[PDB]
């Protein structure tokens, strides 16, 4: 039965618009298969289209905004795109139609509407680019009846092992096709849809823009060669219309020119399914998707007061839809330093310089290939898997569709190597590498990241203890299925746990260090003078200088998180011997957090270092780090320490801004210094954890229940209203929020853990 659900899941999720790095495109969850992508640009001149054409996601003054209005990876969704440069409001509706044995069918409608400022007679070039990778597979454009191009639809017929037989139709569409009275029309037609079918080696098919342009440039060279010149030149849009040449190949370019508003359909019909997909099918299934989307949202994300109004609902739908809409399938080789240079052990004083020297040996090589099915933080700026981000992304996603979340967790854990390491940043294949300078691609097997994916696991567990509709919850509704999933993941869970304890160990024994346990102590590998990238809190101030005797209270707290998850999961699987070992680790961490990290003087947790005189010194920087045992749900609800942390959290002069909790206290000497990434701004993910822990304390008998209730109430309110107000004004989710002004700053399109706001509004943790 577990096997069966797995197969149904695979079939359900196979197709999607799983290329979030581009404005619109599709691919199945198969590394070498059929991919599509959309491009458009106005043409006003002989040289402008190279600058106007859109393909990969960006965000600048030329683009008002874009994102998903509704989305569910089982069903499809609707995206709208507001393009200032090209004077166009675009809608891309995508829908999946189950059937056959090959992952079903799908359709999309592309609709472009000129805005009020666009010239009513704008010419817009639109291209649908289709590529297929694989050795024993075929794809052919059925030739036109007409001389120079297609009057009606374009039919591509193809076949592969993965997909069987299929057809892909790009329909005629609606809208004015401009017509050229130029001489050239005798050779190139007056203007019509054209197709060029081509072949390149599989590994470069992803380079759609250069492939398109090479074809355009060859068209222009031909014009020059055949005496079309500046004495009497064809219009721009005709100069940029490819010569029709459909055929066989692994690349098919379908180009249309439209004047004014336009729309057209793409119909992918899986032969093994019933009849082929039609435009009437598309319209109906889009209508049905929206309906179902609405019904699910109201149940899953029922916004509580004072966010029950329709303005907040629209906001919630957009934040949620952009987050789940970001889901991608990535495939390819990654860049990894597998030297395990001894300098990476960071055992000496001044280790960072040693580590730099090892890096400058440049032993990193490509390995894999790997695949990953994941949501991402940022379509325009970093459309790829980040390890601790995904823990946050999956929290709202799991509400929506627990089976989807488990699928993504499973996908991440399948990356894990023999030692228990998953790179914190997953750059798979040349397409993904194109977005990343070479200097930042290399992953290091000694670099951890917070294991926030356990948080998702914890939620699954609690849910477990207490057809698309069916499939979405099958792993909770069938407790047998749930347990098998856990049985199978559990060893990698344990492996990662052991990996943390092996590779990120702090040093008690070699110093004047007294604590309940000689074992429980942690130090993030990879820190430099100004940074600790692996912790997730890039420039939060740490002991200076960095030192092998450092201990990090956030890292120990993450280990606590993992061990508690292991207790619950082990217990479920009857892994008795393990659960005894875990229990003693938890007990030791509980004590050692205290012995090694608690500052009575300061009233909070501090990281630790080793002095000039070799003694254990606390290094206190009031901020998110300071709160970690609380944030990670480690403290008892009656803990006097918790009560002091509650005081710090509520304290306006320290962490509490009208906009949420500040990353670093205004009293800290490093407040608002350097790049000020984590040195003051409000981050939704850490605020999310605060809000969750406040609510836990608030709904249990105890001494701080009422303080917790007040802080919960207000923090929820401040965080939601801040993200809402900026969304209202800018159309964007942002990376972080200014505690003085409330303004979103750093990058936009951060969906991204900022989308946690839909669960904050939802409440009832
Ligand atoms: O969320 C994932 C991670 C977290 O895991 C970490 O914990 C956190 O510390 C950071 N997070 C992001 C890590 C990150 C940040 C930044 C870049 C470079 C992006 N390049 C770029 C290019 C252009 Cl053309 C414009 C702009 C741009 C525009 C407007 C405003 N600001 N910038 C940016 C890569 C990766």
């Amino acid at each position: 039965l577990h096997s069966e659900i797995g197969r149904l899941n695979n079939q359900s999720l196979l197709w999607g618009p799983y290329r979030p790095n581009i404005y619109f495109g599709t691919r199945p969850r198969i590394g070498k298969s059929l991919m599509t992508g959309l491009m458009w640009g106005k043409i006003e001149s002989y040289t402008d289209f190279q600058h106007t054409v859109r393909y990969t996601c960006e965000q600048n003054e030329g683009m008002k905004g874009y994102g998903w209005d509704e989305y569910d990876p089982r069903r499809g969704g609707i995206q709208s795109i507001h393009d200032i440069q090209n004077g166009l409001d675009i809608t891309t509706s995508f829908v999946k139609i189950p059937g056959g044995a090959h992952g079903g069918s799908w359709a999309a409608r592309i609709k472009g509407t000129l805005n009020d400022d666009a010239p009513k007679d704008q010419k817009t070039i639109v291209v649908f680019y289709v590529s297929q990778e694989g050795e024993n597979s075929e794809l052919e454009a059925v030739p036109s009846e007409n001389e120079f191009g297609y009057e009606g639809d374009v039919i591509l017929k193809g076949r592969s092992e993965a997909l069987g037989n299929y057809k892909l139709v790009v329909t005629k569409g609606k809208g004015v096709i401009p017509q050229s009275d130029h001489d050239l029309s005798r050779l190139r037609g007056p203007g019509q849809t054209v197709v060029q079918s081509l072949t390149y080696p599989d590994e470069v098919l992803w380079q759609a823009k250069p492939i398109l342009f090479q074809q355009l440039k060859a068209g222009i060279d031909w014009l020059v060669e055949n005496k079309y010149d500046v004495a009497d030149p064809p219009p721009p849009w005709q100069v940029y219309l490819l010569a029709n040449k459909p055929g066989s190949g692994n690349v098919h370019i379908v180009q249309k020119v439209f004047e004014g508003d336009f729309e057209f359909d793409i119909l992918f019909s899986s032969e093994s399914a019933g009849k082929e997909v039609t435009s009437k099918d598309l319209e109906r299934e889009v209508k049905q998707a929206t309906e179902v989307f609405g019904e699910r949202f109201a149940r899953v994300f029922d916004l509580k007061a004072p966010f029950q109004g329709d303005n907040y609902k629209k906001f919630g739908k957009s934040m949620f839809s952009n987050l789940i809409g970001g889901i991608g399938y990535f495939y390819g080789h990654s860049l990894v330093d597998r030297s395990y240079a001894p300098e990476y052990d960071e055992e000496n004083e001044g280790f960072w310089e040693d580590a730099a020297e090892a890096r400058a040996r440049h032993q990193e090589a490509l390995e894999g290939p790997y695949e990953l099915f994941t949501s991402i933080p940022s379509r325009p700026f970093f459309p790829r898997g980040f390890l601790w981000d995904e823990g946050f992304h999956l929290l709202p996603i799991a509400d929506w569709d627990i089976d989807l979340a488990l699928e993504i967790i499973k996908s991440w854990y399948n990356l894990m190597d023999e030692d228990g390491w998953i790179a914190r940043e997953q750059i798979l294949g040349a397409e993904a590498r194109s977005k990343v300078p070479k200097e930042f691609q290399t992953q290091y097997p000694h670099y951890a990241n917070p294991p926030t994916l356990f948080l998702v696991l914890d939620n699954f567990v609690e849910r477990l203890r207490k057809l698309d509709e069916t499939l979405s919850t099958a792993s909770v509704d069938n407790p047998e299925v749930g347990l098998e999933y856990l049985r199978r993941l559990y060893p990698l869970l344990r492996r990662q746990f052991d990996w943390f304890r092996k590779t990120q160990a702090g040093d008690i024994k070699s110093y004047d260090r007294e604590a309940y346990s000689t074992k429980e102590a942690y130090r993030w590998r990879g820190r430099t003078v100004s940074h600790c990238l692996t912790s997730g809190l890039d420039d939060y101030p740490r002991p200076q200088p960095p030192h092998p005797g450092e201990l990090h209270v956030d890292l120990m707290s993450w280990v606590g998180v993992m061990v508690k998850s292991l207790i619950s999961i082990g217990s479920l699987l009857g892994a008795t011997e393990d659960v005894e070992f875990y229990t003693k680790v938890l007990d030791a961490i509980e004590h050692n957090l205290d012995d090694l990290h608690w500052s009575e003087k300061e009233g909070c947790y501090c990281d630790a270092t080793i002095d000039e005189f070799e003694e254990h010194k606390l290094v206190c920087h009031k901020g998110y780090i300071s709160l970690f045992p609380f944030l990670t749900g480690l403290l008892k609800p009656d803990s006097p320490k918790l009560g002091k942390l509650l005081a710090l959290i509520g304290d306006e002069s320290e962490l509490w801004s009208p906009y949420g909790l500040r990353s670093l206290s205004k009293k800290d000497e490093f407040y608002g210094t350097a790049e000020n990434y984590w040195r003051s701004p409000v981050w939704i993910n850490i605020n999310y954890l605060a809000i969750v822990q406040l609510y836990n304390i608030a709904t249990q008998d105890g001494p701080y229940k009422e303080t917790a209730r007040d802080l919960y109430t207000r923090l929820r309110k401040n965080i939601v209203e801040t993200v809402y107000r900026n969304w209202e004004e800018t159309g964007f989710a942002w990376e972080q929020y200014n505690p003085e002004t409330g303004k979103g700053q750093r990058t936009q399109h951060f969906t991204g853990w900022t989308s946690l706001v839909v669960k904050i509004m939802s409440g009832h943790h």
